[PDB]
């Protein structure tokens, strides 16, 4: 039975793939110390950090490296990993929510500071921590298309000075307990960077390959999580119900458009916004939680950069076997929920 | 090579905004500095002709703008909220870095669960990517229609901007950089885009070429507070990379000067648009402009110029339009639309 293709990507390979981890580590267990005599104005008597949210560090840039920078330097590795030069690439799409200046776009700073050539265009998309998704889903239809060859998708994330003014605002002998619940979820996140060379299959014909998959949104939730360049305010209750419903809209898509089943896929490469969370989707959705590699431990919640940088560790681990079916996918701030497939 | 056949205009608005600060009224705030200082030209009036520009009501966000403007392309679309399956916000002014402008627009307007939204940034050029970008998930029949949403706010470059250059401290370099932001103006547009099929007389958009000169992403830096840029500099690259562009749009739209009906260009101030004109060998009649009134709407120039085209009975079935611009980058992009 003669079966249409579901709108899936036909023909788009990722060629490379590479990250950066961030070079200073700031433990949850010196954070506690600083905030200590607030947590016991509070009456706060759990670590909220290490035990409840699971983070037990994070990575963090020198103060004077901006998002550019970081993209810049996971790009240089990505086209080293897919052994091409910068004048191969056609577009260079930026996704990080971290961002240099209102204008010009990160992407232009990273493009001006790799040497692309005069045809490649560029430009920044930002959608939370669903962004890198999108700038390979817009990558993928132009390379599907064969009006380039090959893009670099990049995402560089500092979240230094959140945590510096963060962590200031949490230890004011006046902050409220509104406040300090409200601002909280920011001392999970952390820097880091990655990039992606995606390419017309026919260049690349042993690289794996990227489908794409399904989005669901629920835009009456946009006020859950507001962020700006030093603070962030996160209705985690609600970010977590109201995530997971979404994600159940998402998933019955999923199996319609994708196939998916849990049980079929090899691995499950989810954007983690803390342990709880994490925990519950699993649970939901009755995952294999031996199919989930968690970073946030150790690194935090990097964002729209958390999803390749998970993809780019596996692969260097060498867990990703030729035709695994991998899973990306994640919740963002919006509500937005997409699911997309890499084949290996 | 292969241009975009289905995908079509089905409708498009513009906000105006409602309260006018002029540049004579900018001028007399800043005379005792302009004196102190020993300046003597209107660099506003004389050197970048803007008279004007438009500001919002205090405490209007990006967000409300686009969400205005959107209310209004969907109206001329003659359709519900619910046929949008895509809505991408291209705007440099953002309400937050998260979430995404686009979902507190499609929020306030009530998409449906099957809306994927997202923001694009691309300066002054970002509604014609973010036009690009939808039409190409139409073509595929991803989506029925798109919306393409921008609401510019510049209240507070001009809180502050005036605020810093009248201090007594205020030094001469300082002061001339800080005039580049007084040329920004408020405004807001959208577009529904769809699929051919569904909207026949309705003008189709081919779809274009993009080149860059990302060697100069120095030049224009732009901030919630402040924007600081060499001009100078800026307009002379500007002009040869649009050059660049236009020896592409001739191989893959088949332009030429003189067949084209209009252009609809990014508008930034007299010199960079006179500038433009006389390189091309352009009409000067074929281009509209609004910067002498409204100042630089940044990427939202673009849909509203061809909005007012459209309302004042300017377009006609099977002008040919270009729309085109050199954004900070430096980018310059450059597609078509048949009428």
């Amino acid at each position: 039975v003669p079966r249409g293709s579901h709108m899936l990507f036909q023909n788009v390979s990722i060629a490379g793939l590479a990250h950066i981890d961030a070079p200073h580590t700031l433990t949850s267990k010196e954070i506690n110390e600083r905030l200590q005599p607030t947590y016991d104005r509070l009456g706060i008597k759990t670590d909220v950090l290490g035990d409840v949210a699971g983070i037990h560090a994070r990575r963090l840039w020198d103060q004077d490296v901006q998002a550019s920078d970081a993209a810049t330097q996971a790009a240089r590795k990505a086209l080293i990993d897919a052994n091409i030069g910068i004048e191969k690439i056609g577009l260079l799409i930026n996704t990080s929510v971290s961002r240099d200046y209102l204008e010009p776009s990160t992407a232009s700073i990273v493009s001006g500071n790799l040497g692309v050539s005069d045809h490649c265009m560029t430009f920044d998309v930002a959608n939370a921590c669903l962004a890198f998704i999108n700038g390979m889903d817009i990558a993928a239809r132009m390379l599907e298309r064969g009006e380039i060859d090959y893009a670099l998708v990049v995402d560089g994330e500092t979240a230094n000075l959140v945590y510096e003014k963060t962590l200031e605002r949490m230890t004011s002998p006046d902050v409220t307990e509104e406040e300090f619940r409200n601002e909280l979820a920011a001392l999970t996140l952390g820097c880091g960077a990655a990039a992606m060379v995606m390419a017309r299959s026919e260049l690349v014909p042993d690289a794996p390959r990227y489908k794409g998959g399904v989005t669901r949104s629920a835009t009456e939730w946009n006020k859950l999580c507001r962020g700006n360049l030093d603070r962030m305010v996160t209705d985690t209750r609600l970010l977590l119900i109201e995530g997971i419903k979404l994600a159940q809209k998402t998933f019955v898509a999923a199996k319609q458009v994708l196939g998916w089943a849990v049980e079929e896929l090899d691995q499950f490469v989810i954007a983690q916004v803390s342990r709880p969370h994490t925990a519950a989707f699993v649970k939901s959705f009755g995952i294999d939680p031996a199919k989930v590699m968690t970073i946030f431990g150790e690194h935090g919640n990097i964002g729209p950069a958390s999803v390749p940088i998970v993809l780019s560790k596996l692969k260097e681990l060498g867990r990703l076997k030729k035709g695994d079916r991998i899973a990306l996918l994640g919740i963002g701030s919006g509500l937005n929920c997409s699911m997309a497939e890499v084949v290996w």
